[PDB]
């Protein structure tokens, strides 16, 4: 299948094991911004669901499929690869919806659906939008979408902005400085100093922050889920040019994302921006090993390149330079090893 | 190999990826009780090392092998299956010890050593001693131990004791009762409440506690690493009879462990008991789904059965009864999904 | 002379020029702990001065010689190598003390005095007690001291103690990390990071601190100015063994000093300890390039080696180890390039 | 040499020791106005560098030679007298520029260079432009300049303007009056008060200030580095006539400087004026011994005579008079002993 060809079996097993726990579905369900906004998108666009055929990609507990059923969907195929599929089946029965929600266990890349659908619904967003590579499954599922069918969410916007945060920088450098020791219990560790700095600075920082740390207006990169192909997400190139609003040290780039549900009645937005109420996605920051100095009015330009790997994640390179001075930073990000800093 | 035959590939890949991070090695190295006690055990028993041949099973950074070299070992074979082997090799060279420490990349079940050794050293302990199943690799390695050779650690003592903790117990229902609502965004979740209760109670609780919650003197189960065979750890039956020192409700069993380094000069102990300073192992509690009343002077008897699984962990079965009343509790736990509660 | 042979001409010139400024003499005079304690030492031991012959080594403005005169000295030779000597003479005349204070311009190693003295007074202390090497001039001056004469100050105690201060450490590490940049205006500086770390960590830090940063009781090293020879200060070896009172990272050693005026009536102490009011000497901290972890109850052992150099300062060597773990640190510092942090 | 004959050895030793510190090179490098403007001057005038032969007088870290290299210079001779030369060599090697930058340790007055150059670059400016007397080394280096050559910077403008600052003036007496007491610990200090006043007034004050203290447009004295001889800087007679824009007491003269890089493409200015962001040069103020009253519309005329001395600095002689009233004042100041007042 397309999934197994792009996914290490080792990664896939642990991945779907993780989502088979009720505690994990609960954590997601209790993100009220997430769950409430999905419900609003669907119910406020009920005419996009009434008497329609729906596919829920990765249904989990089934919660989005219940929302499609509240909106009057005639038939909802709820596909789920983890053992959570069996818990969804239980809720479909106890909610008396056996004639409308059909749970189909397995990967959306591998199952058979009896018919084409009017609309696909999913929550495939990970950290920094792309983590976990579930958007590829979402796009793959379009083989079941009628021409002129819709996608909920319809588009995804990644936002990037430079930040200054000396304390965060020093926190990570302090941990790395362990490997500078020339006599840890009599052992010289210092030859690994470089490897340790590299490793810690490869960790995306997952937490929230005050918007006053942002040094320029964000740049937006848009993915249109109606148009994009699965293969497009194997290589994601995000160019940026920031007009610096403040002078200082740029310690890295901050990332967040919005998705829009573009329905017939209205467009509903789900935002994970630092200006919005907190979600379980928080925000994500890359750090530079060496911060870049820039003054207000300078431009900071470069690219964030995401190259998909077999662990349902990405090898990320961020290159940024202050155009006026040629001060450049090249960085790697290991999205598989995030630092969850939030308390 | 013996390792690949007892381990699901998916579990093995994530396991060794975890130990390939310098930050994870650092976390273990920075446990001063752990690292300092190993150094003391080895240095204070220098005649067990001076001019000896040593095997370090799972050398990680190489730290124990360096301690062996400090104690005067002639040759140390330092085996490591993660990519951390490459970093250990860098430290061996940078510490000018290439003539005495040989880093061998690979699983100790799969590599070849060029000769037999006098002593095996390792830090293979997990939560409640046995988690991760690395003790089997440690025992497996005795195929390379000379007759009358030694093992450091030499023995491992698992301790179990009944505890009372009403707040920890009640916490499981607080969490599970998320599912006991008839209209979560219009969805009746209540049919999954039982499954959620079961899932939470199947999680051993990793954290520390006040020793005043303990209701009887612990029972000790000893594994002698000199005598034990790898297969001995596939099924571990721990009978217990507690003589209750306090009256109250017993909510479960608390677990901790000690290891002893039985050298020619002295025996050194490493303890993770709740009466000792905290280590990265904390302590582990397994709840009974139904608590038992016992009075001081009553006896609480039963068995803890640990059955190894191919996810490098154990299925735990605990059955307990208050002999004087016949009140009984039976519980099943999954050590691969611990709940990390410590704050 | 003994002074010129141990001293680089470049250093001596700038050194005595510095002390030729009235603004600099004023700054020292305005250290009330210093000036007030010297006056108490001398006046409360007035019998060590009454009708005595006194030598003031490096008299500056003359202030200590005036204290000696207040205490009843018969004749005070006030030796001063900088042009401040001429200002001291102006004050001796305007204070009508020409019959008692004789200003002698020049280095104490080179001038001639008409007679031997009963007691020598001086303020020769620098940062970390020994900086500027003026204690050698003070000891040299004992060639003019009658047998059994006294010295004010009489003894000097150097104190050393381990400290923890993560922010200071990272402050210095931060400055050095400038030289880690692979693209400073397009230029790769990183090959100099090592050299930069070495340079910054060679700077003793001059400022004060909270006493709660100290991780063990101080070790004391005593110089008895009555017994010591000038040559004793060329290489000063201070062994130490600290009994750690707290667990944590040791970022370096803190230094301060006391001097005692052991007079016939009473002993008066001038202390620059962090438990005492601040003086112009502050305290001094020598950072380790990498902190040492230790637990309460551990012992931190080693040696502090102070080697006098030809720029009137010291090359500092600190080697320390946590005995229980073998964790060892070696450091070299240049007291001629301090970081004034206060 | 020309350097040793104009410089006291004690001064030269301390001077080059000072610049052998990386911390001192860093301080200059981190002056963004300074470093960024040199870079801009050089890169935006790239036709003045491409395939050219360049001499960097007093190269320090080598930073300006790397800018010359960024602009396409074919060969750069980088002369440095302090031990910083050895660090510049390291950077040249590590930046793979050994074929284009040659580091020549020593004084530009004393070393041998093999060929004539198209352009000399340097940063030889001190406080009040002339302090440290490095501009003479810069001009001396024109013995290596082709007749059709250029100098970067090309011209230097010293600016002088009258100021009113009652608090600065009074401060000298507040400090000197320490000595005006009859019983400082029993000692009459009063006889030294005049000497103390004299000493404070001989020190130029290095700090910045609000431009509103300035009472007239500055008078500009220009040194054209392309045309000037090093001997032109041994005695610098700066006449001035200020047209007073404000009425009040004139307490002295404020000094700052600009330099211009007059290239083929454009002229780039580096300014240390109090109307511009602060640099590590700040500004300099020389007090009059007695303030002068002047009305808006009056003319304040006189001369500032800078007499080079062998301590790599200048004796500053200022005579000033209000023409309409004949009120006159002077001062004699020692630029080698400035008072750093800035907080
Ligand atoms: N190829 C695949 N075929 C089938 N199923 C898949 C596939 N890939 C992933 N999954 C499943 O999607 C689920 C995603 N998570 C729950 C979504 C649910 N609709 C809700 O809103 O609560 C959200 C989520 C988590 N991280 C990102 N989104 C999770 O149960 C996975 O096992
Ligand atoms: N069959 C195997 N063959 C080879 N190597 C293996 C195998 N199995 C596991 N490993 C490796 O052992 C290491 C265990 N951890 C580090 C120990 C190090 N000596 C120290 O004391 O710091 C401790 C530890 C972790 N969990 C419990 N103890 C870890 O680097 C694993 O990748
Ligand atoms: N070999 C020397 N021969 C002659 N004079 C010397 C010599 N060496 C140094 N000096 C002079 O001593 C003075 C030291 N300072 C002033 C002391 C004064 N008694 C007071 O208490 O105010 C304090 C001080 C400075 N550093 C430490 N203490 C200073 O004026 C020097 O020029
Ligand atoms: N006769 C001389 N022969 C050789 N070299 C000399 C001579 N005289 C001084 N120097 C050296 O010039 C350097 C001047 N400073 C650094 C300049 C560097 N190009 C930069 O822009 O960052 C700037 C500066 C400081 N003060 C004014 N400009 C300093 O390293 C001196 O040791």
């Amino acid at each position: 299948s397309v999934f197994s060809e792009r996914t290490e079996e080792s990664s896939a097993v642990q991945y779907f094991q993780f989502y088979g726990y009720l505690s994990q579905q609960q954590n997601m369900m209790q993100d009220y911004v997430r769950t409430g906004t999905y419900q609003r998108a669907i119910l406020q666009n009920h005419t996009d669901f009434k008497d329609k055929i729906v596919l829920d990609v990765g249904c989990g507990s089934g919660i989005l499929s219940f929302f499609a059923a509240q909106a009057g969907a005639r038939k909802i195929y709820a596909v789920e690869a983890s053992t959570m599929a069996q818990h969804a089946e239980v809720l479909v029965k106890s909610n008396n919806l056996t004639d409308r929600i059909v749970v189909i266990p397995g990967k959306v890349e591998e199952v058979s659906l009896p018919e084409q659908v009017d609309i696909i619904i999913s929550e495939p967003m990970g950290y920094m939008l792309f983590n976990e590579r579930m958007l590829e499954s979402y796009l793959h599922a379009k083989k079941y979408l009628k021409p002129s069918g819709n996608m909920f969410p319809t588009i995804g916007d990644v936002h990037l902005a430079p930040f200054t945060d000396e304390q965060l920088y020093m926190e990570q450098f302090t941990k790395a400085n362990f490997w500078y020791q020339p006599s840890f219990h009599g052992v010289d560790l210092s030859a690994l100093r470089g490897a340790a700095v590299d490793e810690y600075f490869r960790q995306p920082v997952v937490d929230t922050f005050d918007i006053r740390i942002l040094m320029a207006k964000s740049v937006k990169y848009t993915v249109n889920f109606l148009e994009a192909k699965e293969g497009d997400l194997h290589r994601i190139e995000i160019p940026f040019k920031f007009h610096m609003l403040h002078s200082g040290l740029v310690h890295g780039l901050a990332f967040w994302f919005d998705v829009a549900f573009i329905g017939s009645i209205m467009t509903v937005w789900l935002s994970t921006a630092p200006t919005e109420p907190l979600t379980h996605w928080y925000q994500v920051r890359c750090l530079f090993q060496s911060p870049l100095f820039a003054k207000a009015g300078d431009t900071l330009s470069g690219t964030c390149l995401l190259i998909a790997n077999k662990r349902q994640s990405y090898d990320i390179s961020i290159v940024a330079q202050v155009d006026q001075t040629g001060s450049k930073s090249s960085n790697l990000l290991d999205l598989k090893n995030p630092f969850f800093r939030y308390t």
